[PDB]
């Protein structure tokens, strides 16, 4: 749809359901994405995190693939995982441009050597 | 050994190896614990995080069991996982007494309701 940057099959805080993660100028969103089409998917409500609540963001190792661990002003650290190594460049650019946040690279133990 | 509070089979940042996690007055430690006895275990060096680097700590959902996500002054967010629900009370008490840190309970979505 062309405004937000979207990623499918992402998990929020080790959720059993996967969902779609969206990066918008307004902040972040995540919504359960499943089967049943317009029954089950239509009742679902999004998790919405306003950009004002973002403080730091790191790209690190998830349970599934790579993750973002996102520290917030009022809601602790939120985890999104299920990313591919391929996703990093896009994520880095989006967080810089939309939020002026530099994503920290902390996904292996040789970082900073 | 009676000074530190120790937990076995804990993983650091989704490490392939598990190790022993130790909570001491001086800060946190983690060291790979494996087989071979005094060959492989003896060469291993610990990860050491001085108490001065601790800022916030939350108890949340790991890849394995429950986790701590620990925000540090200079090293981003560190994850320890592999904890049982049983571990929480001890952890809460140790972080309060040793560091004056209140562990945030953020391990399910009904927290704060
Ligand atoms: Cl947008
Ligand atoms: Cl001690």
């Amino acid at each position: 749809q062309g405004m937000s940057t979207d990623f499918d099959r992402i998990y929020l805080n080790q959720s059993k359901f996967s969902g779609r993660f969206r990066i918008a100028d307004s902040g972040l969103g995540w919504k359960i994405s499943t089967s049943g089409g317009s029954a089950a998917n239509q009742a679902r409500k999004p998790f919405l995190l306003p950009a004002t609540e973002l403080s730091t963001v790191q790209w690190s190792r998830g349970c599934r693939g790579y993750d973002l661990k996102i520290n917030t002003k009022n809601q602790g650290v939120i985890q999104l995982d299920g990313f591919s190594q391929d996703d990093y460049n896009l994520i880095k650019n989006d967080f810089h441009r939309r939020f002026n946040i530099q994503v920290e690279q902390r996904e292996h133990s040789l970082r900073g050597w």
